[PDB]
């Protein structure tokens, strides 16, 4: 009613009190835009925010900043009372440091510069902790200041640009809810997974009697995966912050320092606190150290520590009102008996981010410093940093930007100010140019050891050329079963996997199947020869079975499988014969047993097919061939204009004359001819072949015509048979 | 302004006080060439050098010799006051030995020969330690002499060729900053990597509040690679010299001598000194012995020593103002969990040298002896020794020249002077012909076990023949982008 929700801010508005409120949500409260807001909730904790309208959000929730929820101690789904109030302006405000673990704070000047330009008309009240990041990644993070007294005290105030700010510097502690707590907005990563992991322990940990035996049996155990300590481990300590319960820490240095008889008693010692601190959550990231066991002999201490941890969870009736969870680096280094009942049951696999998911991870580490999202639209926006970066993680990105912060240092700090007192002039000099993040991309720091990865393409149909007959045919196969199915049940036709392609490598073929993934707004799963040759060398050929199971959750997604069968004929002859290879049969048998009707679309391609199984021609598997013709004059002209739109334009290049004489050039040749001869086109360089149409003709005589009528006839003979 | 920088000398000028100053840098101070220089800085430590112009260097820095920076205790980027002064000449100077770990010093004659011809008009002052190498690789290294009194005392003096030199020989210690410290110029190896490794721990170790949380989070840990003890390990003890902080040594013989219960308590014992000696740096070259683990069973002591070292770094808040680093032989013999957060993060791979990089490594071991760079242009220059040598390292090169020093011995020492008293005539007989270094190249000592290596060619287009159509075509492909 007045009760408008709190949430995790997508648009952050690094300036606090700038909290986003919907235009449709504010008209429900009958409060206009740009007014001072009074947030009042239980415990009589209050705070003031400024209304600014976002778009994608709806009236069901109001998406609020982290610290302003960290000021009122708000958890997702709380109850608040908000209304518009009178508007005033501050005069002179006094602030004080918050000293707990901080070891004092900033010494020198910047009481005006740093504070004033970051005020941006924040509504607030006396004794409120404001968060002002900026000026650098290292040494400056989100920092809270205790406000002592302002002249207009306790009344609604928006501190203005002409109002002075005084810093008392007298050491003190926080009045209201300082850091050491990490909110879900302060967390970043997979979005839907963050809500799915929490929702099982959400209701029990809040209140015991709200959800206890009602719906189901509460969670027994949870096993976590991924980079243990990239900030995946930070989530552990973070989850205990919103719940407010006790957080037990099972860590490496304690299990290593406690040998026989020290650790065995410590297992019951930490379990004794589990009953005393109950309700409490038990997080173990040591599953790798505790129970690596593949059933070999690691010594008696390894079998003793795991057998006790099994009995420690068995010694509990499952009600102390506590939840034991666990985490480990990967799908491996885990005891096989942990999946048996009486112990850990739920396993939630934590994956990696995507182009949008990386932006959420970057957004956490984006602001310690003076950057912006709406204030720099493109150049400093995270997506430009996301498309180049591949196979990273939060701590790697944190250490990468910190190393990239030294690029901002080496251009400023060493050769200018080596002094311990921090000047006021060096503060304006602190910015971040994209070149600092680009220099780390050229340097060797990027490394990807991750076996299984996914992606999404940029390719649309605007860069696509002719062959529109297959275009609407690709829409026929892929796009119909999604919207239609009540029509699909009307005809009653059977199911199927997907079509298959053939043609010279990457002519349009790699681009065509890459274009359909963007239009349907689905994901893109590519299984490719150079991508597979990375898999079976690192023993990931068994993980290919998991990639099959990986496609069903990421669905809708298309699976693109090419030249895995290239290694089939070497062991035994296979074209229509169908004797392939030991690992490849895992592809075959899976396509026979994989469930249809899913959002997966089977796609394959090859130069001339000439490797296959007679089962691959049969249904439930690879299906009717799609003939890729060589681009005709009207198709070539549509392809040539795609190649020459990025290059300069001039009458010197005529696309009509070369299109009439040559009917047989494929997509790769047309894509190749512009590469080297485009360097010869116009002036990129002093050579005398410039600004001529014959430069395309000179390379036209050197390159093969790629006109073969026999292989096209071979396609029609193999297709019907 | 007057503040001209100190740096690591590329051209060494083995004669001290010969420090290179740019022609463009000296005109900024309005001081002409070939005059006596007074170097004055904080702590009121002083020293005198002679100006000689290099070329490639610019006015942004002044590239200074190691020992003259080791006399004033200079670190890269300090503040000095230099100006031209009056010029005088010495008369009679008295010197004294520096005895600390040295176990006395040279006995016999050579008070004139060895000193006089190596003076080469060094500007200096009373109570200054001069470094005079030469006469051989083994038995004679960079050696510091304590100057007691000269007749023109405290005034600027360049000791001349006609001035006598007296050696008191009375045992004493150093007045100013003797060896056991290794400067970055005394270090040799990869150049840009030496500045990249240091720059992360540079600002924190100097002052805590200069760079603390400002730019980023300071370094958690650093893992080092390469020949552990070729002089890569010497860099460890060397880095702690410029910083002046305490250097904790985790070594092989202590972890091997301490069995169950002795080493487990020693891990906290060396960590207890880490908090007491803080600020201090922690270097571990034992990662091979400590944590070789591929996840097999090496015994309980191996899993106990690594689990404690993980908690020893975890037991620290990351602020005692200390930096723990590590080193190992190769990319292997390391615990896989060490790359996880909460522990060592930065890994800096130390590679091997190149034709130019080998010259930097050789330059460190080039002068214990009577060789030269500008004074022999080609025949004794290091590049002629660099092109033939492939797949070596500092200690291997040090032991190779020491074995090649025996070639200089076997042609001189055994069949001439076996006497314990060192004659004055044997000192002129000491030189090094390139044949001594070539005889070791023919002998079996060279061995290269290194998997990954790189190189650069000598081939130009002057030796290339026809097919110029591909020539400009090769330039088309490669050189255009």
């Amino acid at each position: 009613g007045i009760i408008l929700r709190v949430a995790e801010a997508n648009s952050t508005d690094p300036g606090m009190s700038r909290v986003r409120l919907d235009e449709s949500s504010r008209r429900l409260l009958d409060a206009e835009i740009g007014d001072v807001v009074e947030i009042e909730k239980v415990r009589k904790t209050v705070g003031r925010v400024y209304r600014a309208r976002p778009e994608d959000e709806n009236k069901g929730i109001v998406r609020i900043d982290s610290v302003m929820r960290n000021n009122c101690g708000a958890s997702i789904g709380d109850k608040v009372k908000v209304r518009k109030v009178r508007t005033e302006i501050a005069k002179k405000v006094t602030l004080a440091p918050i000293i707990r673990k901080d070891q004092r704070l900033k010494f020198g000047e910047g009481i005006e510069e740093y504070v004033q330009r970051a005020l941006i008309r924040r509504p607030m009240l006396e004794q409120d902790n404001i968060s002002v990041p900026g000026l650098t990644l290292a040494g400056q993070t989100g920092l809270l200041f205790k406000v002592v007294k302002t002249l207009p005290s306790k009344v609604p105030v928006e501190i203005g640009e002409e109002t002075k700010i005084e810093i008392r510097e007298e050491p003190a502690s926080e009045v209201l809810e300082e850091v050491s707590r990490i909110s879900y907005e302060d967390i970043g990563g997979l979005s839907e997974q963050l809500g799915k992991i929490r929702e099982m322990i959400e209701l029990p940990l809040k209140h015991p009697e709200l959800f206890e035996r009602l719906g189901i049996t509460p969670p027994k155990g949870v096993i976590l995966y991924g980079p243990p300590g990239t900030g995946k481990t930070l989530i552990a300590r973070a989850v205990a912050n919103e719940s407010g319960a006790n957080f037990l820490s099972i860590n490496g240095p304690e299990i290593m320092s406690k040998y026989y008889g020290q650790s065995e008693q410590k297992l019951r010692e930490i379990f004794s606190k589990a009953e005393e601190t109950a309700p409490s959550i038990i997080f173990i990231d040591e599953i790798d150290s505790i129970a690596p066991k593949r059933e070999e002999v690691q010594g008696e201490v390894e079998r003793r520590v795991v057998a006790q941890l099994l009995t420690l969870m068995d010694g509990m009736k499952e009600r102390g009102h506590v939840i034991v969870i666990g985490a480990t680096n990967r799908i491996d280094a885990i005891d096989p008996a942990l999946r048996r009942p009486g112990r850990f049951d739920r396993e939630i696999e934590i994956g990696v981010p995507d182009r949008n998911g990386r932006k959420e991870i970057l957004m956490i580490h984006t602001r310690n410093m003076p950057l912006g999202m709406s204030e720099e639209e493109k150049n400093k926006f995270l997506e430009e940093m996301a498309d180049y970066t591949y196979g990273f993680v939060g701590a790697d990105l944190a250490a990468l930007v910190r190393e990239s912060a030294m690029n901002a240092l080496r251009r400023y700090l060493p050769e200018i100010d080596l002094d311990k007192p921090i000047p006021t002039e060096i503060l304006e000099k602190m910015v971040v140019t994209e070149d600092d993040f680009k220099n780390a991309l050229k340097s060797i720091e990027p490394s990807s050891l991750r076996e299984v990865m996914v992606e999404v393409p940029n390719v649309h149909w605007d860069d696509i050329g002719g062959l529109e007959d297959v275009k609407r045919e690709i829409k026929e196969t892929v796009e119909l079963p999604l919207l239609k199915p009540d029509v699909f049940k009307r005809l009653g036709i059977r199911p199927s996997k997907g079509f298959l392609l053939y043609g010279p490598p990457g002519v349009g073929k790699t681009l065509l199947a890459k274009a359909v993934a963007t239009e349907s707004n689905a994901n893109f799963i590519s299984i490719k020869g150079p991508e597979v040759l990375s898999k079976w060398v690192g023993e990931s050929e068994k993980a290919i079975r998991e990639i099959f199971k990986k496609a069903k959750q990421v669905a809708p997604a298309i699976v693109f499988l090419d030249e895995i069968d290239s290694i089939a004929p070497r062991r035994g002859t296979t074209s229509d014969s169908g004797v392939t290879e030991r690992i490849v049969n895992q592809l075959l048998t899976s396509l026979d047993g994989i469930e249809v009707m899913n959002g997966v679309v089977v796609i394959g391609a090859t130069n001339r097919p000439d490797i296959m199984d007679p089962a691959l021609l049969r249904a439930g598997r690879f299906d009717k061939l799609i003939y890729i013709p060589p681009p005709d004059k009207e198709a070539r002209l549509s392809i040539l204009k795609v190649h020459t739109k990025n290059m300069p334009l001039a009458p010197d290049v005529d696309l009509n004359d070369i299109a009439q004489r040559t009917e047989g050039y494929v997509g790769a040749d047309l894509e190749n001819l512009c590469r080297e001869a485009g360097m010869n086109a116009y002036r990129e360089n002093p050579d005398a072949t410039s600004v001529s149409q014959k430069n395309f003709l000179d390379a036209l005589k050197t390159i093969r015509p790629s006109v073969d009528e026999e292989v096209i006839k071979f396609y029609r003979t193999l297709s019907e048979t």
